[PDB]
């Protein structure tokens, strides 16, 4: 698609089905008493992104090294640290995913409704985002005209019992019809981990759509983190401003979790292809045009 | 300021108000049937800045993506018009800047990261968007009395001076807003290409606040015609081949009139809680010239 074809499509009924969902998602924070950050694209740190079942492009500035944002998880700790309570963030993330990873659910810019609770535990957040999509969904159908999800709360599946049973979230995620919950995924270091078991949750749409939501309780102990990283091959000067924090024991215990805004998108318009939702495509594996 | 201390600071009331201000401006928006669209950080072709008497000619960062060199946002001035020829008529989007200015612009009002709401409505003219913020900067002030119990300037409209008759009584534009006690409008700025010109005036504003608080919002008319639009690059000494994609767009006849603004969130911020600088409203600082540790 060069650029006339690009503005050549029509969009304007999934643009509108986004407007209603961002409207209704902000409210649903602030109405909670989330304070509602901006976020940011280049700090010296950011989500690794690994170990998880690919390096942040880089630029400089001023001087100094910087990386685009993969993720504000780091940031979103510190802005606890900060005392701010209850937190979320529209934040644009950038990842350069090869071509294989052009499945119609990946985009290399998307946007993620990105919050964090001081003090929350898994559960806690699990039932929020419950209580979040079972509105959405619900209003979804007047919007639509058609029927969604009805779920309440939503079936729990152990890591292993995926595997175990499906080989896949892949196969998993096309075999259901309500959304599902896959839990104790071991991967990054800010995730929490208690007697081998990580206290961690995506959300999986249901008919193939996939994950929608992931989070979960997070590390505040510098020498729990640091054991981590080290393990995990990473290096620490990576993430040394963040450790300096963890060190000083100023990270908080919380809990939260990141909502894919056009996946959400995608799945409420019925969209083959995430791309169908976006004025200005990032394909995997494609620069854009414009 | 290093990590420590950046997390030790105070700004609860700063996110507060912010939290107030980003949940009037949505809403005022989507009421008026608004699409809320998501940004884009990565381009081929960006806002050149230039020519443009508030800045000193900066270039856009850049980062290869599959081998191809994107710019990251300056503005998404250009993308607005494009989602206008797509038909959404009016738009807004919270969008984040990167614009790496030098230690110059260290003012106070200057960040090297910070978000803009950003919006354009199809076959607007700078009368309607100027009218339209007003009714929301009024709207907001009104708010902020109740949310800080502090008085703000009551003014329904604004007055209007012209940016060559602002140079001539004050010399410069900061000089303007340390003088007035009420926000003005500044307009008829030659600038970049995108801002429709006629005849020698241009159709565009700046809305600037009182108190030497300086500009919080910036907009005009556009430019939608292939030939001026070229014209008016060659003349300013920019690159066709800077803007490529958007003038395949243009040549195709396919922009539409329209106008817009955007308005800074943390410069209105600031402006709200009297912060003496625009770092003391952002959880992680961004000051022009000083690379952030965090
Ligand atoms: N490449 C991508 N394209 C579109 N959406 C994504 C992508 N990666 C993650 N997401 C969404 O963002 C959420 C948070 O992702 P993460 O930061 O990877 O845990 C996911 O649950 C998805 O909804
Ligand atoms: N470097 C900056 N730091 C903070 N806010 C800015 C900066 N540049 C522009 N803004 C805000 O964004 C609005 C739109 O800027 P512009 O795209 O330059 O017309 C301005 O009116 C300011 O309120
Ligand atoms: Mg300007």
């Amino acid at each position: 698609m060069n650029a006339v074809e690009i503005i050549s499509r029509d969009i304007y009924k999934a643009i509108d089905i986004q407007t209603k969902i961002l409207d209704y998602m902000t409210k649903f924070f602030t109405d909670r008493g989330f304070k509602w950050l901006l976020p940011i694209m280049l700090s010296p740190i950011t989500d690794p992104l690994w170990p998880d079942p690919i390096r942040p492009a880089e630029v400089d500035v001023y001087g100094v090294r910087m990386r685009l944002t993969h993720s504000m998880i780091l940031h979103k700790q510190l802005a606890i640290a900060m005392g701010l309570e209850k937190i979320f963030v529209l934040s644009p993330n950038i990842r350069l995913e090869s071509r294989r990873k052009d499945d119609g659910r990946h985009s290399y810019e998307f946007t993620q409704l990105d919050f964090e609770i001081e003090g929350a535990k898994m559960k806690d957040v699990m039932r929020l985002i419950e209580e979040l999509i079972y509105g959405l969904f619900r209003k979804a159908e007047e919007w639509t005209g058609r029927e969604f999800p009805r779920a309440r709360h939503f079936k729990v599946y152990d890591y292993k019992d995926i595997l175990e049973e499906f080989g896949s979230d892949e196969k998993a995620s096309m075999e259901m019809e309500e959304p599902f919950w896959i839990v104790n995924i071991p991967r990054e270091f800010y995730d929490r981990e208690e007697n081998g078991v990580w206290k961690n949750y995506d959300l999986i749409l249901p008919y193939g759509y996939g994950e929608v939501s992931s989070g979960g309780e997070r590390e505040w102990e510098y020498e729990k983190i640091v054991a981590k990283i080290r393990a995990a091959g990473l290096k620490e000067d990576s993430f040394r401003p963040y450790l300096e924090i963890a060190r000083a024991g100023k990270l908080k215990p919380s809990a939260g979790a990141g909502i894919g805004v056009e996946r959400l998108v995608r799945f409420i318009v019925g969209a083959k292809h995430i791309a169908e939702v976006q004025p200005f495509p990032r394909v995997p594996g494609i620069p854009a045009v414009i």
